[PDB]
């Protein structure tokens, strides 16, 4: 549950991401994979990437970064009213991709990390707070659908 003030901050921060969605998406996935190597194993099309340089050079990783952040952005722009958008993601990630909720926590923190890295001094305390709450909301609603499905 975010206030409109907090949503305003979220979408303001998101404007930074949309100015370069591929570059942001790329660094988020790289931060995830290098921070938490077990996550790489969930991607049959990235598990070949043994080094970060290979990750950096991968146009398909950048492409997937775009898909992921485009989806997240569409969800954030709903300001919490995202049941329709979120349910198919929850379902594919529990039933097909088999992504534990822990990894959604991982990528949440990775987003925070990347924003600070790309916008040092331009991602204030209030902005971080709002974005964090937004990602928690996202995660919590996915977690509800996981429980429904009995997925661990
Ligand atoms: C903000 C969080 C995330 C968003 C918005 C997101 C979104 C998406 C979307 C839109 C797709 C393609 C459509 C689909 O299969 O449902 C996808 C595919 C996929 N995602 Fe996620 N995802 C997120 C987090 C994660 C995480 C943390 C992992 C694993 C650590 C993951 C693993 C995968 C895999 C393995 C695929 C299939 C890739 C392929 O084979 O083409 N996702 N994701």
């Amino acid at each position: 549950g975010l206030s409109d003030g907090e949503w305003q901050q979220v979408l303001n921060v998101w404007g930074k991401v949309e100015a370069d969605i591929a570059g942001h998406g790329q660094e988020v996935l790289i931060r995830l994979f290098t921070g938490h190597p077990e996550t790489l194993e969930k991607f049959d099309k990235f598990k070949h990437l043994k080094t970060e340089a290979e990750m950096k050079a991968s146009e398909d990783l950048k492409k997937h970064g775009t898909v992921v952040l485009t989806a997240l952005g569409g969800i954030l722009k709903k300001k919490g009213h995202h049941e329709a958008e979120l349910k198919p993601l929850a379902q594919s990630h529990a039933t097909k991709h088999k992504i534990p909720i822990k990894y959604l926590e991982f990528i949440s923190d990775a987003i925070i990390h990347v924003l600070h890295s790309k916008h040092p001094g331009d991602f204030g305390a209030d902005a971080q707070g709002a974005m964090t709450k937004a990602l928690e909301l996202f995660r919590n609603d996915i977690a509800a659908k996981y429980k429904e499905l009995g997925f661990q």
